[PDB]
């Protein structure tokens, strides 16, 4: 996260660090807690993941110092990559995680709401974008999760600071017209969490950006309320 602070602990209880243990063990992205058993994050995360035997999912985590190798996790059962996904900059950058065992919600671990069809008309003004990402286009996974309040800005907009991309539907941006604060390298997967009457939505899944917040470069997210129906298809046993 560029140009961030450092979150309250609990403060995201939705929020995720995803690591893969090859090499050696490491944050890989972020992710969100949207069911006892589900996490939703970005496919291209995913990239030379070739068993879900490597993933290990640290819930209710403020620093990754807290992560030793006692320190307990959830493991992946399976990982569902979007059918359309390709690359992040073509969309559909979207993959659920069902995790071996449950995740016993708590004030440190619980699920944000999914968007509702019906709020596509609201104006999210209180969004936050949340990781252990870059700080620095050319930085390192940070200790302590960061956050940053960051404005929706309308697609149309958004395509404007994109000439070379197609900005679908199906894609959601934030970001300041002089830039400065955005999500970055390692931050990706995570969730872009707005506040709309006194709860908390997941609006938003990291995905891309024209490196870390340039000026006229908003941040591109994956617009999770036109994947609903794919959630609930693919977590519905």
């Amino acid at each position: 996260i560029v140009g961030g602070t450092a979150s309250v602990r609990g403060e995201w209880p939705w929020q995720v660090t995803l690591h893969t243990t090859s090499p050696t063990q490491r944050h890989l992205c972020g992710g969100s807690i949207i069911g006892n058993q589900w996490i939703l994050t970005a496919a291209h995360c995913f990239y030379g993941v070739e068993s879900p035997k490597i993933l290990r999912v640290y819930s209710g985590i403020l620093n990754q110092a807290e992560i030793a190798e006692d320190t307990s996790f959830f493991g992946v059962q399976e990982i569902i990559i979007h059918d359309q996904y390709k690359m992040a900059e073509s969309g559909y950058d979207i993959a659920l995680l069902k995790l071996e065992t449950t995740v016993n919600y708590a004030d440190s671990q619980r699920p944000i709401c999914l968007p509702s069809k019906g709020d596509r008309n609201v104006i999210y003004t209180d969004c936050w974008v949340t990781g252990w990402g870059y700080r620095k286009l050319r930085d390192k996974i940070q200790n302590t999760l960061q956050k940053a309040k960051i404005p929706l800005v309308t697609n149309e907009e958004c395509q404007k600071r994109y000439r070379g991309h197609k900005i679908t539907h199906k894609m959601i941006c934030a970001g300041y017209r002089e830039g400065g604060k955005d999500a970055c390298k390692g931050d990706s997967g995570g969730p872009l969490s707005c506040k709309h009457n006194e709860v908390w939505h997941l609006v938003g899944i990291t995905s891309w950006g024209e490196g870390c917040a340039q000026r006229e470069r908003p941040g591109v997210y994956t617009n999770v309320v036109e994947y609903v129906d794919w959630i609930l298809e693919k977590t519905q046993a």
